[PDB]
């Protein structure tokens, strides 16, 4: 990005169940911060950071 990481956008709500997950709604704007594994990526909501389902955000690029 102009200063960063891509960002994904939310495409469903998602809930973390458990300490390395992070919730998002649908339709927020995520900094992708690894998608190294090919089921979930790391990101950045807001403030937090966390692992949701790669499936469940869509690249913006």
């Amino acid at each position: 990005m102009g200063t960063g990481k891509e960002l994904v956008l939310a495409l469903y709500d998602y809930q973390e169940k458990s300490p390395r997950e992070v919730t998002m709604k649908k339709g927020d704007i995520l900094t992708l911060l690894n998608s190294t594994n090919k089921d979930w990526w790391k990101v950045e909501v807001n403030d937090r950071q966390g692992f949701v389902p790669a499936a469940y955000v869509k690249k913006l690029d």
